[PDB]
């Protein structure tokens, strides 16, 4: 048996299933081993400004996939084509891999859809 869950006060920014604000890079993987062979993460490092990371568990491997910029400011991990903004490049990603390992299915656990309310 394992029961803990309760809603707290404070404020965030953390909604997306596979977004799961900063963590660690050994956090990802280890986080990782406690999920399926196909779960994907975002992982946010603290050192450099907004570097984001998409780390999904496969094969009992775990695949980096350092999100590039443009100089605009757009992000794209591939050499087929580019997206607008992140949301974007892990929904459509999500359908077909495009080149990444494979197509990102379950981003997280426990996905909510509708939560409370924070501002």
């Amino acid at each position: 048996g394992s029961s803990g869950s309760s809603g707290t006060p404070v404020n965030s920014l953390e909604k997306h299933s596979w977004y799961h604000g900063p963590v660690s890079r050994s956090a990802a993987e280890y986080l990782l081993s406690s999920l399926i062979n196909g779960s994907f993460l975002v992982r946010e490092s603290e050192s450099s400004p907004g570097q984001l990371s998409i780390s999904l568990r496969y094969e009992g491997r775990v695949y980096h996939y350092r999100i590039n910029t443009t100089a605009d400011g757009k992000v794209y991990v591939t050499a087929e084509s580019r997206f607008s903004t992140l949301a974007e490049l892990v929904h459509h990603h999500s359908t077909v891999a495009d080149g990444l390992v494979t197509t990102l299915h379950y981003p997280a656990p426990k996905c909510n859809k509708s939560g409370p309310s924070s501002g």
